[PDB]
């Protein structure tokens, strides 16, 4: 019979009040002999009716796939409200329900530290600028780099790593020409996390 | 019918000539009506006969599981030899073969850089000592920390991250009391990777 998958919003969409987070309920392996699908949505057990269901789409394996999208409020998601998607179909002996929420647990604010290149690296043509983000909970987080009101995109960030105290840390590495570093430009590590003030902070790095 | 899984050696066992790396061929879902299992092992297509097969073990789901262990030579594994495990059984329409080798690709030597705590962190009771390992290929690697001929084990290391040039980097974070740092102890980041001389290097960090 059919299977249901319930997907959370994109993490950045939950941390920027200007964006619109949504949860996505996908049903797959709907058959042609029973193609009719009913979604019901609940927020903390209270049925809501503002979801937007897309029309069925036949797949190449002779099944149907159908998606319903529920917009969630910025504050509702961060305050831990629970979103339940119930999918009903004439082939199911009982409806299928799935519930999802923001990662649970007491929040912990990141500490953000920028580290200049190692003295041994200063001999190369490019240098690594390092941003350590530690002590945060939950692990949902975004990191980017900027300089002079422009995105610096030659960077990579590690996944969050579970630290010994139950919080998370990561590192972000930005690679720049040694000349840019020596000329004194200011680089900034930008971090978005639920437990920061306005879910945002910035730390800068320069010679 | 039966399924076969072929496991590589532990990465540290491949990088220390004093250790003994082995590949492990596991067969699961062997039935009771056909419990007889024959392993054949090949190194670069040449059959070898020094593997050590364990006796069948019944599982709680009324199947059998059987394991064969082939020791591999330090140099053979690092030189890219291919290990094939062939499993034969009266229930298979044809034998099952699985092949495994060290991660393939031109090797690249890690650059190892140690970074002292951020100036802003020096106000806390504990500080983070950072070891950046970058530019290495393949991603198999081990990292630990030492001080005064003793293991410093209050550390966490990120997984390898694919960098923009196709090599890998990671970071290791060692947490020590601020007093230990200020008292001038020497901490050392130890790295094992195939492309280092003797697959080993060390970098030290102190105030
Ligand atoms: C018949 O065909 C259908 C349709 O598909 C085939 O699909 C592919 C393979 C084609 O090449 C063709 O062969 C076919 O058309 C099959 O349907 C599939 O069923 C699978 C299970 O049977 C199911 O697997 C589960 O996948 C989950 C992850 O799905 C992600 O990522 C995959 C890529 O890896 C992608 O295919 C999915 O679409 C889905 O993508 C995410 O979707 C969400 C929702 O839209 C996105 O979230 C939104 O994103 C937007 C921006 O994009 C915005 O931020 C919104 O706010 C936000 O809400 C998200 O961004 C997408 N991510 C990406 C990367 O794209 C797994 O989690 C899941 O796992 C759990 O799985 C197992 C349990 O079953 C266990 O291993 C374990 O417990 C795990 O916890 C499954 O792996 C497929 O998703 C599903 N495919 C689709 C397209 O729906 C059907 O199976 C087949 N039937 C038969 C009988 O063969
Ligand atoms: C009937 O029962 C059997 C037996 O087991 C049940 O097992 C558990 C669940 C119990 O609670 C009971 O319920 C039962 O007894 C079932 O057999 C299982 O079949 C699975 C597939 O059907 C198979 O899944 C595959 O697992 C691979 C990973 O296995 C690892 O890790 C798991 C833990 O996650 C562990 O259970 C395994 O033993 C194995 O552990 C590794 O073993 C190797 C070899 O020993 C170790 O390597 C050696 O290590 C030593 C030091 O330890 C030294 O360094 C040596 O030099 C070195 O060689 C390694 O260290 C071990 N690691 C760990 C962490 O322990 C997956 O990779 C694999 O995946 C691919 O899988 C899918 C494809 O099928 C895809 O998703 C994808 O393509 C992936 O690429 C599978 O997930 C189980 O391993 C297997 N269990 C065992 C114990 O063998 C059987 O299924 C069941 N039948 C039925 C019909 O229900
Ligand atoms: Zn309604
Ligand atoms: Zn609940
Ligand atoms: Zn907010
Ligand atoms: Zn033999
Ligand atoms: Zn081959
Ligand atoms: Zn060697």
């Amino acid at each position: 019979g059919p299977s249901v998958f319930l997907f959370p919003p994109k993490p950045k969409d939950t941390l920027m009040i200007s964006r619109t987070p949504e949860v996505t309920c996908v049903v797959v392996d709907v058959s042609h002999e029973d193609p009719e699908v009913k979604f019901n949505w609940y927020v903390d057990g209270v049925e809501v009716h503002n979801a937007k269901t897309k029309p069925r789409e036949e797949q190449y394996n002779s099944t149907y796939r159908v998606v319903s999208v529920l917009t969630v409020l910025h504050q509702d998601w961060l305050n831990g409200k629970e979103y339940k998607c119930k999918v009903s179909n004439k082939a199911l002996p009982a409806p299928i329900e799935k519930t999802i929420s923001k990662a649970k647990g007491q929040p912990r604010e990141p500490q953000v530290y920028t580290l200049p290149p190692s003295r041994d690296e200063l001999t190369k043509n490019q240098v690594s600028l390092t941003c350590l983000v530690k002590g945060f909970y939950p692990s949902d987080i975004a990191v980017e780099w900027e300089s002079n009101g422009q995105p610096e995109n030659n960077y990579k960030t590690t996944p969050p790593v579970l630290d010994s105290d139950g919080s998370f840390f990561l590192y972000s590495k930005l690679t720049v020409d040694k000349s840019r570093w020596q000329q004194g430009n200011v680089f900034s590590c930008s971090v978005m996390h639920e437990a920061l003030h306005n879910h945002y902070t910035q730390k800068s790095l320069s010679l």
